[PDB]
């Protein structure tokens, strides 16, 4: 006896009486969460036909997930439609109009997506606070956004989580594929990323939790990004970076760093000047290939005096763009 619902308020009003979930074509009305966080647990949760949205500037989140033990698939064809190119304005989080959060997982546990196809988010795509999930084979697709003013478009943010495991994504964009602020126990592999600024750790500290260990990024592609590999710490902050693996990633056409770590951001932007209450620690570096563009960097190490040790990095080859000459304190396993 799968429950069908053909709207938002039959879902909210009757998922937690459900096993067997199926959200048909569903027309969320604008300015209104589709609130699917009250799912039984142990329930599945299908998605059919065109999920879509109304427009209104406002915060989001337009799908919210909640539960245990769940789930979560998409049938033939089936797509979840932002629709954002009525929000975009090259301005994203920054300015312009108010753009609504897409797809929050948070408070799900013990729980596998699988297939998820989102196209065109207004900005950031998947919002991460979760225990022990699994986001298989998830596309998302904001290519749109390059010509249409997508900004701060996201693939996967990930924070407070633990044991968040993402195989086979596709993400096409004009920012992060995936941006790790907060986690433990966080694996991305098999991933192919296009257009955006690539495989990101951070921005990490002045927030609630400000660690991230044990995070595996590995067997992926970044192409026509502005980074390939990158971690990222905020000036004067607290926090602890350590654990982190990055092994065969390839990279083309990246215009701006094929690696970059730095420990100099204030409010969203590097100052140059690097800082030492987010230590970076046991970061691995195992084969990271590929091309660059005449005016990107190969490798851009700024760390702060003390605070980046215990690297081990090899197989690292490049080719194109320049070599930094404003590294600062680079570990002794490593180079630019
Ligand atoms: C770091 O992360 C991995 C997960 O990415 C943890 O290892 C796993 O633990 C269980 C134990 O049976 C295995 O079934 C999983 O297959 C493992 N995952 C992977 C990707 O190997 C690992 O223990 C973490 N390291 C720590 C906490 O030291
Ligand atoms: C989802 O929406 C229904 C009605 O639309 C509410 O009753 C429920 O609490 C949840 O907000
Ligand atoms: C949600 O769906 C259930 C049926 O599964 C209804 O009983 C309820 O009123 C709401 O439509």
């Amino acid at each position: 006896s799968t429950c069908t619902f053909t709207s938002a308020s039959e879902a909210s009003e009757s998922i937690s009486s459900c096993s067997d979930v199926v959200l048909s074509s569903i027309e969320v009305p604008a300015g209104e969460t589709l609130d699917l966080s009250d799912a039984a647990d142990g329930s599945t949760i299908t998605f059919e036909g065109t999920t879509s949205f109304g427009y209104k500037e406002w915060k989001g989140p337009l799908i919210r997930f909640g539960g245990k033990d769940l789930t979560v698939t998409m049938a033939d064809g089936a797509v979840i439609d932002g629709d954002g190119s009525r929000w975009w304005d090259s301005k994203g989080t920054n300015g312009g109009k108010t753009k609504p959060k897409f797809m929050y997982i948070h408070d799900v546990e013990d729980s596998t997506f699988k297939g998820i196809n989102i196209k065109n988010t207004p900005v950031q795509a998947i919002s991460v606070q979760a225990t022990n999930v699994h986001l298989n084979d998830f596309t998302i697709d904001n290519s749109d956004g390059d010509d249409n003013g997508g900004h701060n478009t996201d693939g996967f943010d990930i924070s407070e989580s633990t044991g968040v495991y993402i195989s086979g994504a596709t993400v096409k964009n004009q920012d992060d594929c995936i941006a790790i602020n907060s986690g433990e126990s966080i694996s991305f592999t098999g991933g192919t990323c296009s257009g955006g600024h690539g495989l990101s750790i951070g921005s990490v500290g002045g927030r609630d939790d400000n660690t991230v260990k044990n995070v595996t990024i590995s067997d992926s592609t970044v192409s026509n990004s502005a980074n390939g590999v990158r971690i990222k710490t905020i000036y004067k902050e607290t926090g602890d970076v350590s654990e982190i693996t990055y092994s065969n990633i390839q990279l083309s056409g990246i215009t701006d760093y094929g690696i970059v770590i730095e420990q100099d951001y204030e409010n969203g932007s590097p100052t140059g000047t690097p800082s030492t209450g987010i230590p970076i620690t046991d970061v691995t570096v195992d084969g990271v290939t590929g091309t660059l563009e005449d005016d990107a960097t190969q490798v851009y190490i700024l760390c702060g005096d003390g605070s980046c040790s215990d690297w081990t990095w090899s197989g690292v080859d490049l080719s194109g763009g320049k070599t930094s000459d404003k590294c600062e304190n680079v570990p002794s396993g490593a180079s630019c």
